[PDB]
């Protein structure tokens, strides 16, 4: 019965080629690309992403329910200093339901224990009202913006975060 009482654990783990077309699925429309990797051209693919993560470090998944629904690296990493968090992606099924912040907390764990980090910095184009929203949810201040230029060529804002680690 409908009205009878009777009838989010995540996991992380390093990416893998395996998970590449999943991931490589996550953005959208190119909007979301471009939040989550500006220098990927529309439309996005698995070679796109296998360049990202060999250039970066750390890029790990989030898994609940056995599907991977998160993925992040770092595309700066400074030993005893910070790392920047890049390609942070969702799956469009599992948005808002908390899986970026888990993975956030994830990789600032990493950053500390593996690269001796104080500091953890994001950066978020000033469109993504969520992003900023969910990093000044977890810490993140804003410290500067700066102007870049979108694939159109027009120009956006964005604003550059940080976090101390502790």
């Amino acid at each position: 019965s409908h009205h009878h009482h009777h009838h989010m654990q995540l996991s992380h783990r390093p990416a893998e080629t395996g998970d590449l077309e999943t991931v490589a699925g996550f953005p959208q429309d190119r909007d979301e690309l471009f939040y989550c990797y500006p220098k990927a051209i529309w439309p996005f693919s698995v070679a796109q992403l296998a360049a990202a993560i060999a250039e970066r470090r750390g890029s790990t998944v989030a898994v609940h329910d056995g599907q991977v629904l998160g993925f992040a690296n770092f595309y700066q990493w400074q030993h005893g200093d910070f790392c920047a968090l890049g390609n942070m992606m969702v799956a469009p099924a599992a948005r808002g339901l908390g899986v970026a912040r888990y993975l956030i907390g994830v990789m600032e764990n990493l950053a500390r224990e593996q690269y001796k980090a104080r500091l953890m910095k994001i950066s978020c184009f000033n469109a993504n009202a969520a992003g900023l929203l969910l990093y000044t949810q977890l810490g993140y201040q804003p410290r500067a913006i700066a102007e870049r230029h979108d694939p159109d060529g027009r120009r956006v804002a964005l604003i550059q975060m940080d976090k101390p680690l502790e």
